[PDB]
């Protein structure tokens, strides 16, 4: 009775977008929480924006507050704007990851700049339990949804001071309780900014390296934390920065390797990729299809270009929970959209896509 | 257990307001969420305006943002003003339908300007079908409530470059899914704008003919999609633009047939006609009874004229779903009021009106 | 399973207020409906404002808008600022009443200046009657709750153009629905801003007299509407304006019985009595409990001044529906208290008060 | 089936925020209460900041209003800024409890300066008590949350003009009905701004002495109000203000007595006790824990600085109702964190801090 995927994937032939971004930019209203580090994630009835708060606007700028500092985690309806009377405070934290597991939420939180960092737990309103960083710290979490199946719920952790040697580890959990960690052998790289989802009982991730790749490491791993880390073997990275195409192989990308931003890869057959329309800006979103998966050599056969002009950023999976009419798991993802601001800089806010098994035209959705 | 009308519809005598629209021009407050092409429908408890965003207020003016070009749907309670706090996103469009089968609701929305044209349709939250446009699109959508009968749900859907040759489909849903269509032979006329209502397992639609003709096409069909489409047969037209009165027959009024606005004819017997006061403006909107139905020679019992200065614009049927007093089917339309602003030109605002069986006095409602 | 009065009225020795007004003025937020011809009503769990909106703040100034003249109910819970966001609409009208049977609110509103004027009556959300002015209007409803004992409510409507010779009938209501109505015979009086409440079966109301008494008209009816109108006994009129104490009869009190306002008498052994401080200022509001009945010579034993210099208006009962641990039915009133604003003239914000069995300090909640 | 405290309390090694406050100043945005005597409690659900308004924000400043001198009590989730669409007006009061027995909310309110002061009693929406000053009044609640056990909730009365010679009282109350009450000896001291938990069917609570003491006298009581008062045996008084460290003993500490601030001490063994940072300003907030308990010499094992640098003030107890992983009793403070605002003056908003079982960092909460 807790959740669990169903059985089997949906095809995707596309991407359907099941909401735009709040349109702001080149202004916006007043009472407007300004957000980074979003994601969605959803109960059994609808789903959610969850987010770090770093301001609230007021005739177009940024109130004077102690926001951008004393950093906490918000949680918004998706078909609403994130103002003051529809936004609910949930926890002091800097990164983060939630997810429902059929009975209530579990939320984690990271707070702390070094050694002092460390993990809280909530399950539904209860605080449940709290670790401390192991290697120095920063503890951080993935800001994007944890993945519960049956009742057990699970997020990676990354921690230590430099890209240079982060560790990760496998965190399981139930009520909100760790069980059980597992570090991974992630030695010669880095994974950031894991976004993940579940299928066949088992749980996927793409990570994002900001130490020397510009190509995504992949984690695969079972319930008892049995797991590999593979590396796409076509050679089209899609971190952002990246360098241009390459021959096909299994090595890292390590052209412009150094940096990069939260980011997705559907790893099945047939695989789906997502990027940037060009490497030298971060403009337009383009979703390609790999008959074969991101091991083989990566002929594309689908490629939809959702987003031109636009400026965009991070992205990430978030799977519904609460279908009825669908016999299988569908699959989305939530991606941002920036905008530029007359009194405030630029903004993030979410859009989310969803995958559809029947196919669509190249609609640009810049307008 | 699926909604269904009741067996009869209520006799009517006249239309009393069940809500005037909210009262703004020349001014309006902040916040506000201002609104085209929209409708009502309901679902077994309270009802709902259903509308495409194109701009956010602020100091009197339009906040300049991405709104107008970036065309999402959302819904209010139709006791509520259109603010952000009150509003929902649903989905992206430009047009759109949306009705309650008894279970969820079914949302169509269509987006993209031409070749590139299709509908997503959502059941509850979940998205569960999409459909391109097959003649050149764009595909567009009633802007008025579909209609569901036991667990079925049908929708007029338009697609072609020109009103010189529009083509016209029925599509049958269950679940959110397409079961079926029927393209319908309009061969010489334009059938945009649907608004439709149900009784005795028929659905009935109103028409407007943006081509060729003054007077509104009438559809009417089974669930077994047999139908039928004629024409009013008085010599009294309602669209606007239209000419003036002309001797009754089944012939099509083309005196100024070109363009035209959404609204409704209640093709009972006795039938129900309206309009605006007169030919020469948007003004003031009047209600016919011809107790001979439309097919007749139109012979005029009861004429009500519920608006006589205020400008008006589209209107269209709905119907309540959850009367528990009356052992008959009630009938109901919405109706846009046109108010001027000082700071962002003209806008609309919803009222709606509901058949009684009693008489009543020729109110004016301009105040 | 409908509601009703519990068998027997709680004692009341005193008078708490469970609700002061929203302390508007000089100044006060924007986004404020103003209201007028409040009145509070309850369902089993919570109560409610019911009110003609009127205007709607911005910057401490009303927004030009059609709200004064294209007038509307709204309804907000008790506990809340009037604001949009929180209050909802509920039908056009310019007088109104409503009351919760146990099931679902019954809700009357008036509409029209004079002989087109017309009553329309909601069962829950549902239009379920109407009927005319059969003296020429306009037709008037009470502006506070309308009665309901087990699933039979009942309302007092006014009729006629003149105070000269108005008309007043009870109506009988079932699911929104008219069953009978009785003519009262007022023949020498007028009998307006009837405010009623229910114990014993029975229905006792307080009318104002705007022709020729100073006094205020009690009035006495079941449930077959058997009923008596009868005149407060005692020498200290209620009404504002009056004139100085006279000699206690049975006689009305004519000096200065022209004009007045709704406010009420509580029609039991004791009674009570209320009025503002003086016969000169509509300031203050005093309840003075009489041991004999309002038909004795009207000697006072409590005397509660619980306003002193604050300006005073309207006034009514309500009763609360769901207490769980009172064996007995408790009596509330509600008083609007007025405000000099900065920007927009005067407004009326409602304080609730209830009985209590329990004596208490004579307080004076001017602050 | 009433509410009453998990067996045990959950073994406390540190203190994690659960909520910090709403980071206003130097600005805030418009509409919001401004609050004084704030506390939180919870239903079986989820908490609410309970509060007296005294201020409503508009573009930096406070709205010239009457709320200042109509002291009113209001309600908000703790999740929600405090504004006017989110907050509920509960009662009018200047001082007040609060507290959830399982079933419905206990409210009780204190009105009135001197000799006329009373207090009011709510449960759910019904007023079913009330009683008055005894000693010349003015009557004084805790302003934290009253305590139920098992369907009998227990709060702390204060009377008297002077601290010179208070009077406190342990009032019995079940369906908010008073049952009985008994009077403190508390001869030589004063005990206001009781704050107070539930565990082993006991109540423990920390007073304020206003009169002659540093350090803060600690109240414990049973059921059938058998009690004792304390005085705890360290040298480390934790009012505010007080005087330096001094031998540990039994004494009461009278350097700087005079005054004072509401706040709290875990009576446990371990205890915990709790202050701000240094003895010559409000600022920053410490917890150090004592593992023989508050009747020891006070030899401190753990010391956490929770605040350096922020000014603070108020501090109090709640405990979390319905948690459902722990099988122990979790203890929670809420803490007052004071803000310098650009436009109206100081301002408190609360954080909330729970205690966990397992030890962290000692993290500076200021940003
Ligand atoms: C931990 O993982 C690392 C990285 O994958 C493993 O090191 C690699 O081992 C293979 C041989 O099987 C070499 O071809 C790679 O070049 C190695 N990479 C580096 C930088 O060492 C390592 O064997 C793993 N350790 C354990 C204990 O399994
Ligand atoms: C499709 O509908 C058209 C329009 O109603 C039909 O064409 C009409 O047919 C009648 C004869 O029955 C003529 O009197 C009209 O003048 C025709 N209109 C035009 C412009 O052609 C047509 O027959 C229908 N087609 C089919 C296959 O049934
Ligand atoms: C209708 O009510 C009026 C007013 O009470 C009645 O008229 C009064 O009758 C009594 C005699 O019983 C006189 O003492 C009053 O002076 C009368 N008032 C006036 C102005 O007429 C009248 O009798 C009632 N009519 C009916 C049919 O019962
Ligand atoms: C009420 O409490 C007071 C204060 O604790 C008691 O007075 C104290 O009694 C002890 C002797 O047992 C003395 O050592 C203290 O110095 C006393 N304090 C003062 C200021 O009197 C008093 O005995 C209690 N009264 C009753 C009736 O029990
Ligand atoms: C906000 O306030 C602080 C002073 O209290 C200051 O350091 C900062 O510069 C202010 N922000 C701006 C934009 O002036
Ligand atoms: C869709 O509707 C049909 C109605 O016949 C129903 O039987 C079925 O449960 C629905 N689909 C699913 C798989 O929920
Ligand atoms: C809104 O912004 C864009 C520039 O970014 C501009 O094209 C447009 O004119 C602006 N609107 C107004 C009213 O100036
Ligand atoms: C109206 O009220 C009566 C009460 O006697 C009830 O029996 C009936 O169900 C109600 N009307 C309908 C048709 O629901
Ligand atoms: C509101 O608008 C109308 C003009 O459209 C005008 O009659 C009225 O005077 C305006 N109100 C004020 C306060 O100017
Ligand atoms: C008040 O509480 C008692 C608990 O013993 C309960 O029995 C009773 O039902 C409550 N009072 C009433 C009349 O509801
Ligand atoms: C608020 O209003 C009253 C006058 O009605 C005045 O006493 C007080 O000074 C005003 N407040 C300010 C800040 O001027
Ligand atoms: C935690 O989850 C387990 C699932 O196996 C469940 O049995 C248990 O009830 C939960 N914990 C508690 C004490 O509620
Ligand atoms: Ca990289
Ligand atoms: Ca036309
Ligand atoms: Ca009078
Ligand atoms: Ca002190
Ligand atoms: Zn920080
Ligand atoms: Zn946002
Ligand atoms: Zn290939
Ligand atoms: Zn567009
Ligand atoms: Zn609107
Ligand atoms: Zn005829
Ligand atoms: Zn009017
Ligand atoms: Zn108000
Ligand atoms: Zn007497
Ligand atoms: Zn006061
Ligand atoms: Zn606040
Ligand atoms: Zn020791």
């Amino acid at each position: 009775f807790y959740w669990r995927a169903k059985s089997q994937m949906c095809e995707v032939k596309g991407w359907v977008p099941t909401h735009r971004g709040f349109p702001w930019g080149p202004e916006l209203p007043g009472d407007l929480i300004l957000s980074r580090r979003a994601y969605v994630s959803c109960d059994l009835t609808s789903c959610f924006k969850f987010f770090i708060a770093y301001g609230l606007s007021a005739n177009q700028h940024l109130l004077n507050t102690s926001m951008e500092w004393e950093e906490s985690l918000y949680k918004t309806p998706i078909g609403s704007a994130s103002t003051l009377s529809t936004s609910e405070m949930i926890l002091p934290g800097r990164s983060s990851s939630a997810c429902f597991d059929g009975l209530k939420w579990t939320v984690l939180v990271a707070n702390g700049r070094d050694r002092n960092s460390f993990i809280m737990i909530k399950y539904g309103e209860e605080v449940t339990d709290t670790f401390s960083a192991s290697r120095g710290g920063p503890l951080r979490l993935p800001n994007s949804e944890c993945i519960c199946i049956e009742g057990s719920c699970f997020v990676i952790v990354s921690d230590g001071p430099n890209v240079n040697q982060s560790v990760h580890r496998i965190y399981e959990l139930q009520n909100g309780t760790v069980q059980r960690w597992k570090q991974l052998n992630t030695t010669g790289i880095n994974f950031e900014y894991s976004t993940c989802y579940t299928i066949n009982n088992l749980i996927k991730c793409t990570g994002t390296n900001l130490w020397n790749d510009a190509k995504r490491p992949l984690l695969r791993f079972t319930k008892e934390l049995n797991y590999q880390i593979v590396e796409p073997c076509n050679g089209a990275p899609t971190d952002f920065p990246r360098g241009g195409l390459t021959t096909p192989s299994c090595k890292m990308a390590q052209e412009k390797g150094e940096g990069g931003i939260q980011g997705f890869i559907l790893d099945e057959k047939p695989a789906w990729t997502s990027k940037t329309k060009a490497e030298s800006s971060q403009n337009g979103f383009v979703l390609e299809q790999i008959p074969n998966g991101i091991e083989s050599e990566g002929t594309v056969s689908l490629s939809y270009e959702l987003f031109s002009n636009k400026r965009t950023g991070r992205s990430g999976f978030f799977q519904p929970k609460g279908d009825l009419i669908s016999g299988c798991q569908r699959i989305c993802f939530w991606l941002e959209i920036e905008d530029q601001t007359v009194g405030l800089g630029m903004i993030q806010e979410l859009s989310t896509f969803c995958g559809i098994n029947s196919p669509v035209q190249n609609i640009n959705w810049d307008s």
